Order: structure tokens, then sequence, then C-alpha cells
């Protein structure tokens, strides 16, 4: 029915001009400039300040906890092994503490006669990048993640690896940096994100004849030790990737609710799962990212002139640029927040994949009021262990209850907007009243309705708005009932 579109197309217009008309209004009143303002900076508060009630906090502590508990599923099955440099070995068994293996807290690398390599078992280099990363998020993880604001937080670390079997040269002096294998130390500064920290690196030797040694066998122990780790968001989402980039570029050979696959490599029967996590943690470092453009565009100062000149938005609006910029950056933020959220929740998944987040990552074998974030026992292998679908809630929960705030980020936007663009959006108003004046024009018997919109000049506005644009209301109301009828 062409005359039911006609109805149509003119409420349309008639509430868009309705809506744009106050947003001119409004940028022309520094109260309610400042009000909105004054709401923006509560909600960066919210953002970068608050954890349970944050959904950027929620996002980025979801994304970590994702890699974290990929690890932990998959870990005691794939493969690792050989000697210093990559090489194969004859007889190197070279273990890992604090480590999710099978029924142990504890991985053993330990195939020989392989070289280490794609779809092989992963060298004990890419074991020890990918291990260090994954003991400094356990460690953070314990401890509970800082708010977004607090990037200079530290943190100490301490873990251990032995080497044991004939011509292992793992944990040789060459390898680990110490004077002296059997009984030595090394200090160096170590860059992590950017960051110095303090290393300590200790070497022993056990010998198969010690006290307490139940193992009958010798071996070389290494203990390392990182003071002042960086515990901020932004190093930790990038020890994260370290983790999950280290596992697909290395493509382990594995062996095995059940798996899909049983036997393969880690980077191509997990590549749903990989690609995912991926996507998250880029996203939380974009959403972090963020942070730095609603610092640089404080909230704090309100405009208008404070002697005594109307304020004039086409002169007095220099801050409009710097709202603009921090609105928009919290828009961006929400936006990220939700595309982690969305990545890994299970009703929105199928296949292997939704099995997979259900049934492993999701949930944790660890025994009991659950276990603290960041323990490793004899059960946690093939469980993610990391609150994974308790953080999926609350980064739901999180963004449902921050409509308030997303309501008023969508005003600052706005008004910011329109402040930025005045003449440009002033100038939208008077056309999108010439478009209703036209479409009224054209719709038959409706002589009555011709006063819908109509506008009067101002020569003497201190504002230079020298045009005030009306709605009349019973012509509206009236235009309202026609087009709901058809």
């Amino acid at each position: 029915q062409d005359l039911s579109d006609r109805y149509e197309s003119l409420n349309n217009l008639l509430n868009r001009y309705s809506t744009l008309n106050t947003l001119i209004k409004l940028s022309a009143d520094p109260s309610a400039i400042n009000a909105v303002r004054e709401n923006l900076g509560a909600s960066a508060k919210n953002l970068i300040g608050d954890k349970a009630n944050s959904p950027a906090y929620q996002a980025v502590l979801l994304a970590i906890n994702a890699a974290v508990g990929f690890w932990n599923v998959v870990g005691y099955v794939t493969q690792c092994g050989g000697n210093a440099n990559g090489q194969k070995s004859i007889s190197s068994k070279t273990i890992f503490n604090n480590e999710p293996g099978y029924r142990s807290t504890s991985i053993t690398c330990s195939l020989n006669g392989h070289s280490p390599g794609y779809y092989g078992p992963m060298s004990i280099e890419n074991f020890k990048k990918l291990n260090e990363a994954y003991q400094i998020l356990q460690t953070a993880l314990k401890r509970g993640l800082p708010a977004l604001k607090e990037n200079n937080g530290k943190v100490n670390v301490t873990y251990t690896y032995t080497c044991s079997g004939d011509g292992n040269n793992n944990c040789s002096s060459q390898v680990t940096g110490v004077n002296n294998q059997k009984d030595g130390t090394k200090t160096k500064i170590q860059t992590i994100d950017g960051k110095s920290v303090t290393t300590t690196i200790s070497s022993k030797v056990v010998d198969s004849r010690a006290d307490g040694n139940t193992t009958g066998v010798s071996y070389t122990e290494i203990t390392n030790k990182l003071e002042g780790v960086p515990d901020s968001a932004q190093a930790l989402l990038a020890q994260a990737s370290t983790l999950i980039n280290t596992i697909n570029n290395a493509c382990p050979y594995f062996h095995a609710p059940k798996f899909s696959t049983t036997t393969g490599k880690i980077c191509g029967a997990f590549s749903e799962e990989i690609s995912a996590i991926q996507k998250m943690i880029t996203d939380a470092q974009e959403l972090v990212n963020q942070t730095s453009v609603i610092n640089e565009h404080e909230q704090t100062t309100p405009v208008g002139n404070n002697n005594g000149k109307p304020f004039n938005p086409f002169t007095d609006a220099s801050f409009a640029q710097g709202m603009l910029a921090n609105a928009s950056a919290q828009a961006k933020m929400l936006n990220l927040a939700e595309q982690v959220g969305q990545a890994i929740n299970p009703e929105r998944l199928s296949g292997t994949f939704q099995n997979f987040v259900k049934g492993f990552l999701a949930t944790c074998n660890n025994p009991s009021q659950g276990s603290a974030p960041g323990t490793v026992t004899t059960q946690t292998f093939a469980s993610g262990c990391a609150y994974v679908g308790q953080t999926i809630t609350n980064l739901k929960n999180s963004i449902a209850h921050f409509g308030t705030q997303e309501q008023q980020i969508q005003q600052a936007e706005n008004i910011a907007d329109t402040l930025v663009n005045f003449k440009s959006r002033y100038s939208e108003l008077g056309n999108t009243y010439n478009s209703i004046t036209t479409a009224l024009s054209n719709i038959p018997n409706a002589q009555s309705l011709q006063n819908a919109v109509s506008k009067k000049n101002n020569p003497y506005s201190p504002q230079g708005i020298d045009t005030n644009y009306y709605l009349n209301q019973n012509s509206y109301n009236q235009i309202q009932t026609i087009n709901q009828e058809l």
C-alpha cells in the first residue's frame, strides 16, 4: 500500500526531526552538557576502576582464563622432549613442576628418538617459553588481577624443573647461564613486556645416593625466581598471547566427554579453539588500548563561559573533540568486551567446539567451595580449572548491568558529535524539516496536518541559532494514529 508507506516514512522523519531538535537544544545548554560530562567521567571510572562490575575487566579476565584453561585441558596429551636447541635425544627426561600432567602436578617431557618440531614433540626450548608464561599467569590469577587503571602492579613468580637421564643437556651451564651446574647461580635483568625484571637462576645436582632422594637417579634441579613481574592487563594479555601462539607455532604431536580426535597435531585437532582464543586475546588487547584515549580526555571541568557570555556552540566548544574521543573509546571498549564474550559462549557454538567448551574448558576436576584460581592438582588434567564458566556468566551479567552507563555513553557521543559538527547538524535539522514539508504536501486530504512542523526566524539569538524549529503535537498524534491503522 502506497499511502501506508507514506505515513510510515513521515512518522519516522517526524521522530528523527524531534530527536535532532532536542540534540541541538541540548548542545546549546551548558547545564545539560555538564550533566552528560559528569556521567561520562563516572562511567569511565567504572570501566577502568571497578572489577566485578566492569565489562572491560571481565573481558580481559575471560581472555586470560581461556588461554590458561586451554593448556590445562590439552597439556597432559601434548608430546614434548629432546635436548637443547631443539635436538633429538637418546635418554633425556625433563620434568616441569606445577604443570597439569597426567595424574601429576608436573609434566614430563621424555620423547626420545624423534626430532622436535611441527607434528612432533615440542622442543624443550619451546616448552620453557610456554611454561614461563603459564607460571606467571597462574601466580597472577591466584592473587587476583588488578583494575584496568592499575598498570604498575608487580608479582614475584618462582618455578622449578628437573633434568635426568644420560646425555640430558637442558639444565647445563651453557643453557641456564649459571657459573657451575652442581651448585650455581646467575642473576640478570630480564625484559618482560618492556619492563626490567630481576631474574635469579639456581642450579643444583642431586646425586642418586643423596638423602631423601627416593627417585634412585641423579638429576639437576633448576629454580627460576622472577621479581617484579608486571601484572597489568596489557602484560598479562601478552603472556596469554605467548602461551597460545607458542602452542600454535610448535604444533606438537599429541596422543590420547572425550576429544573428537585422539591422535594428531594440536594446531589441527584444536584449530577452532585456538582461533577463538587468539581473537579473544586480540580484542582484549584492543580494549585495553582504549584506556589511554579515555585517560587523555578527562571530563572533569565544567564547560561554558564563567563570566557573563552566553554559550555559543560555534565558538565555545573546543572541549567537544576530547569528549567525542572519550565517549567513542568507551563505546568501543563495550563492543569489544561483548565480542570477547560471544567468541566462547557455549550458547552460541555448536559441534565439537561447543562440546570442548562445555565439557572441558569450562569445568574444573580439582577437589573443593571450589579450589582457588591458579591451583594445579593431580586431577587438573583435561579440565580448564580457570573459572571459565563463571567468568562467561560474570561477563554477560556485567554487560547487562552496564546498560545505565551504555545509555550515558551514547548520549555523550551524540552531544559531542553535534558540538564538533554544529553547523552541519543544524543544517541537517533544516533539511529534515524540508523533507517533512515535502512529504506533507504529498499526502491527500491532509490540509489540516500542514502545521505538523513549523519554524521562526530569531535574529537576536546570543548563540547564533537563528532559526527555531517546532513540532505541532496534535498534528503529530493524528499522524501517528493514521500510520498505526495502516
